Formats: C-alpha cells, structure tokens, sequence
C-alpha cells in the first residue's frame, strides 16, 4: 500500500512486496547516482533528523540521501534535553510536523518514535530505537541481493551469531518474515529474542519459504552459511565461542560464503579500546570477528556500509515523492 | 522606509508602516508555500546562525526559512568559548561579514547584538537577547491578524499575564507602541516591565490608537480580552495566582478568547520535570498554562509555532532582497 | 602537476609551479564572487568536514567555499569518541570515501591525515594538524600577493615572530621553500622549529630565491621587512619581547610594512582572557600583537581572514573537478 506519507518505524509494518520495492528503488537509485543520472525527486524538502544518541554512520546516510536528491537536512543532535524531559513528545512532534517534511528519529524507545509518528503529521523514518533497527537491514539485504545474483531471499542462509536478544536480533526476525530466509541464530540462550517475536515471525518466515532455526551449535547452525552476520558483543565469556572466525567461515562447507557487520567492528588489535579488550581478554586478532576474516575476500561489510545510503534514500523517496 | 540590509535588533527600530510591511511579506510568503509557489529571493546567500544558547525552535525556524529561499546555513551553537571570551565582538563580526551574507544572533545582552551589527558588515538578526525578542511577536501578531482577519490591532485586547519584567515583557511593550493595541500586562508588580519603556511605548501606543495598562487584578485585566498570553514562570509562588486557566479565559467575558505561547510550556503532569512541579508545588494540570487551555479549542499556539518560520523567512527577504 | 584528484596534506607535497597555480585559481574564484559570475565547479559533490578539535573559522571557509560552489557539506563536530577510539582511522576511512566526495580533516597528529588519506579512495584536505597547517599559509601567500602586486615572493621580506615550534612555524618553513621567501623567524631558541625542517627548507628556500634566517634579535630579524606576522603565545616569560607593537613595525625601517595574523588574537584589554593577562602580567595595550597596531592601517588580517575562504575553495576546486 503507497510508502507515500507512510512512517518507517519497523520492517513487520510492510508486507514483503512493499519491501521488494523499496529495496528495488534502492537498487535503481544507486545505478541512478553511479551512471551519473539521479534524478532528484525532493528538490524543496527539508528533512529533521533527530539523534538522541550518536550515530557517526546514520547522520552521514541521512545526510548524503537526501541532499543527492534536492533536500535540505537540519540535523539535531545530542545536545538538547532529550524529548520527554522538559516538553511533551506531543508537543515536539506537533511543532516539527508545521516546520519539516520529514523527520528522522534515532534513540531510545520505539514508544518515542511511535509517538512522533502519531503527532508530527509528517513523515519519520527510524534510524534505530532500543527495539528495532529497519534501515540497517535494508541496506543489508540490498547487499545480499548484489552479492548473490538472482537468488531470491527465499533461496539464502542467513547466520547471525552473537548476541541476538537486542534489536539487531529483532531486526533479523522482521527480516526473515518479510523474506522467507533461513535465518539462523547463533547465540547462547541467554542471547535470543523474545519468544513472542520469534514464535510470529517463523510462522510468517515459513510461510514465505524460509524458517527461523535458534542453534547454539557453531558447525551445525553454520551447516550452510550464505551469509554470516556479527556485531559488537559488549558477556565476551558466553560470547567468545561464537566469534566468526575464518574456521567458521570453513564451517560453512560454502567456498562462497560472505560476511557482513552493521559497522563499528572490533577486528583490530590496534584501536584504542579494541586493543585493550585484546590485552585483558587475550582476544588477539580481534574480538566478534577476526581481522583476518574482516579484511577477507569474503566481507562484503564496506559495500554494506554504502548500501545504507542508498536504501535511507529509498525509504525517503518513496514516503516523501510520488 | 526599505528594510534592504537593516538590521533587526529590536521592534522600536522600526515604524508601524515598516512593521506592518514585515507582517504582509510574512504572509504572502505562507501563502506561497502553502501554495507551491514560492519565489525563492535568497538563492545564493549564505547565513550564519550564531547561538550561544540554545533554542530547537529558532533554529529551526531560521533553518527552514532559509532554506525554502534558497539560501544554505551555517549554524555556530553552543560550543566555542562565548563571543567576548577569547575574542573581540570587533573581529568575530568582521571575519563573520566577510564570509555571510547575514548573521543572525541568540544569546546574552542586547550589547552583543548591537556590537555585531555594528562591525559585521551584514545584516544582523536578533533570534534573542535578555533583552529583546522581536521575531517571536512577528509570529504573534501574524497569528493575531490570521485568526480576527480584517480586525485592525488597534482593535484586539492582548492581555500577557504573569511575569513580565522580561523580554518577553519588554517585546510585548514595543509591539503595543508599534500597533495601538489595548495591551494590559497582568503580572504581579514585582515582575512589571522597566519603567521607562512603560512610559516610551503606552505614549507610543496611545497614539496609535491603543494604550498599555499595567495591573495586578487577575479579573480587571483579563476584562475584555481577545486573546490571552503567558509563558513559563521559572516564583511559583507569586506567579501561581497568575495561571491561564479556564476560569481566566471565563473572566474575560468573550467566547471568542485564543490562547497563545512562545513553546515551551509546562502545561502537562507528564513531562518528568514538570511532573516533579506538580508534585512539589502541586500544580497539578499543569503549571503555567492548564493542559485543558494549552489543548483547548481556544489554542492557537501551534500555529504560533509555524509563524516564526514565516516571519523570520520576510525579516531575510525584506532584508537581503530587493 | 594536475591537483585532480589529489590529496591536500601539507605544502611540501606541492611543487612551486603546483603552489602558484592554487593561488592563481584562488584568486581567479576570488575575483568571480566579486564580480557575481562565479562558476560553480562542484555542483553535485558531497564534503565532509571532521572536526576534532573545534575552529570556527575553518568550519566557515570550508562550508561558504563549498556552498559557493553547488556542494552540500556534512559537519561532523567533536562530539563522537574521535578517530581511533572505538574505530580504526582504516574503517573510519573507508566507510566515508564511500559516501563523501572529499574529506576535510582537522584535528590531532599529521599521522592521522595521512592514514585518512591512504584508506578513503576521495581526497582529503588538511584543516590544521598538530605537524602542520597548509590552507592557511595558502590565504597568507595570496594576501601578501594582493599587498605588493606584482612583486614576486623571492622580492618580499616575511617575519614570522614570536613561538614558531609548531605548526605554524614548520608552515612558513614549508612556505619559504617553495617560494623562495627572505623569512626570518624571530622567536626565542626555545621556540625555533625543528632542525631537519629549516636544514631542508632553507635549502629549497634558496634554490627559490630566499632564504630562512632565525634570530632572537627583533631588530636584526625585522631590518627590512615587507610582512610581520604573528600568533597568540600561549610563555609571557620569553615571548613578551617579541609582541609585535609600532616599535617593531618602525624597526622595519620600512613605511609600508604590513601586518598578519591567523585570527584570533589577544589585542584587547577587552575581552575576558586578554584582560586578566593585562592586569596578572601587565601587557596592557595588547598581548602579542598592541591594538594600535591591529587596527592600525598597516594590518591586513581581515582580508587575511577573508582569504581564507578564497583559498580552501581553490584547494577543492583544483581536487574534485576538471
């Protein structure tokens, strides 16, 4: 149903073709922009973003999607009291919505971005609240489309392994549902999303083609890996078995498979908090992935990283122009 | 006379004629954008944004006028040492004029504002000073004007209650001057408006048609009033009987009362701070303005709240452009 | 000797013939703002500005220079954990270039722009590092230009006095030797450059047509100067003697010396920092620089300051287009 003044507050909001037609438009706007022929479709907008707590990352996608197509951006950082201290979410929202076209919310609760929803009659995107995190993996699974050509979603093994029960974790249940993959998380219990997110999105993962199969089992819930996927972890105790390592990347028995990271990683045994953690844990090489696999032939993390402007811009395009 | 590169430092420094300009610009330019075409005047421009202290709404305003005219910014918040610290008010404006095509200014006294327009050699614009706050009852009287259309101000009642020796005060006064408004500030005699601008601007706005009284009685004041105005008081103490509530919008015996604010408001018991108020000092409802007033069919703060984008948008047009 | 495409780390990577074309396009830029027919290069391009350390000024050169030129730009202010904290400058770098069309960097260790620079696949602008600081000495050597028209700089006398083991210093080394400049360092011997520096630079300087001389002797080093130029010191202690007053000026023996400085300066007896130097340690009239001289007729540091934008606007121009 028309993304046209839709919110983007959660990926189960869309129904998967909504989605294969952002993730489309994504793919036709980063031709459009590389072959030189972007065709600006905002050329008088003026978008808010609102981040309650940093993002280097989504500011910058934020930023170059929307002034690549005419927008201009008034970006709101960490700076004033945050919204709920001294007025109202209610009132905020109501006051934006007569100013922007648009508004970008990063930051706490999905309470928060769904209740700028309600009062902003504009528009807002999330770009990552404690539950949810939907434009992430719209540049992720754009980036598995490009790494995997013609294969559709419903034909893909995703391994996410680490800690799940967060919303990285919850994302990939959105994604899976939408999708039909085979998503696979590999996580200590402690480590897994909720059971009512879980128990709805098999079904609609499984309805789709795919179906969410929870392993602690390295090997087994790897079996055969399209995919593997990894973040942070702070914990390194129950976490440290899981690293994607190239042994799990052999694990897959897949001389193809490829790994991916919402980026910032620790791979290093150089910067200065990484480094530390490598000294007191003795995780020499790198923490959640091993540099030797983040700098392989088989991360595919940077195209990733660009991959999140293209489908912010896509997200804004299609709620924003018609 | 042609506000071309004037400043705008105060509202005294201008006459009605040219006030009553500012405010037809203003609305041509709503109207305008409402309609989808407005003829961007500013399409080269650079503007600078200097705020010593903040304001989410002034910034906004600026940003989103600006911008519809074609104009790019450059905001300067809170972070550098404050002008006069490391640096002469002298050189920061004359660097400042050599790079922007207008300056606008937020902070302390109006001292700062004056020395910026006096060496930057661009237009200054007043965002706010201890002193004064014209832009603010630009959006306010257009908001009058918009909701008694025809009604002429020197035939609207405005009653600001509460604390008054302020610039809001101050603002209130040279409007009056300016416009012939029955202006009566009903504020505890502690929080009155520095006398002589008193005696400068009821002379002023006698003569125009209008006349400022200045009172203590709650019912005396409010008496015949078209529209109500407070702002935040923190005190409580001898502003509490000073409230905008249902019972002042009563006492003014006319049905047709609007209710107007310069945000933020303490009008709720939610609000984490305001919550602490209503527990603490009891003012339960709300603080300064009632939440049954603030959400009243008689408020007209959100509109206020989208007319300081229009009226910052005709000061830059009225003095960039010609 | 194209600049296409290249990086902008310090002078020293440029040839003579590679600085003189900079300035020629700076000044053409320069010319075509003035005369309103201004072409702009950079219509499409995207620029990031990291800021780890704050400047007001270089900000506002960087954002007016792009603007100018049809480019958005993306600030990104000391507010994230800064570059190498919880993100290798090699990932850093990496996601940006694929973004961003250039990157603009100011901050720490001339290390940390040249690993930016290796690891972005787009050119990278050095704002101002611990080691060096080029854009500035490019607006310098385009305002000395502009002060003696036609005089080539092997025809001109510059003195840098005051502490010059620093970026600033290291600069005019770097200046010298590719100009061929009579530069005299007229600091304290606690205060001189590094040795290799002048050992190299001074050779080059001569090859030009220059030479660097370093003295403690103001009046030996000022003897027939064209330009004195200074900077803030802190130190009161040995670099008192070198503050440049009307006496240095008259111990030119030249009329038309002329006066410099990076903004800003401690002039006043005014603001909050030069007043409590002026009462504490008693240089009352100024600290570095005596305000008679600052706002005599002999300073251009305001056209300097102005030719700070004409320059970094040359820098982008001559990396990101044809």
């Amino acid at each position: 149903s028309g993304f046209y003044h839709k919110h983007f507050l959660k990926l189960l909001d869309f129904t998967p073709a909504e989605l294969n037609s952002l993730l489309q438009l994504a793919a036709k706007l980063k031709a459009d922009k590389k072959s030189g022929k972007e065709e600006a479709k905002l050329t008088g907008k003026n978008i808010a973003l609102i981040f309650e707590k940093d993002s280097t990352r989504t500011r910058c996608s934020f930023e170059v999607a929307a002034y690549d197509q005419g927008a201009r951006v008034t970006y709101l950082g960490p700076s004033g009291s945050q919204i709920g201290h001294k007025e109202s979410i209610k009132d905020t929202a109501r006051v934006l919505g007569r100013m922007y076209d648009g508004i970008q919310y990063r930051g706490y609760g999905q309470e928060i971005v769904e209740t700028l929803a309600e009062y902003a009659s504009v528009p807002v995107w999330n770009g990552l609240t404690n539950e949810f995190h939907p434009t992430q993996l719209l540049a992720d699974l754009l980036t598995m489309q490009e790494h995997l050509p013609g294969k559709a979603f419903n034909e893909m093994t995703l391994v996410y392994a680490g800690d799940a029960r967060n919303n990285m974790g919850n994302s990939m249940l959105e994604a899976a549902a939408l999708t039909g993959l085979d998503l696979r998380l590999v996580a200590p219990q402690a480590c897994w999303p909720e059971a009512a997110l879980v128990t709805e999105c098999r079904a609609l993962a499984q309805q789709n083609g795919g179906n969410i199969t929870l392993t602690e089992d390295v090997a087994k819930g790897v079996e055969g890996a399209d995919f593997i996927y990894t973040d942070v972890w702070v914990r390194i105790a129950l976490l440290r078995e899981y690293q994607v390592n190239s042994k799990m990347m052999q694990l897959t028995g897949n001389p193809e498979v490829k790994f991916l990271h919402c980026l910032p990683a620790f791979h290093d045994d150089q910067t200065t908090l990484g480094k530390k953690m490598a000294e007191e844990f003795g995780l020499h090489g790198g923490m959640e992935v091993t540099d030797e696999v983040f700098e392989s032939a088989a991360s595919i993390v940077f195209d990733q990283a660009e991959n999140r402007m293209h489908t912010i811009k896509a997200v804004m395009v299609a709620t924003l122009s018609k």
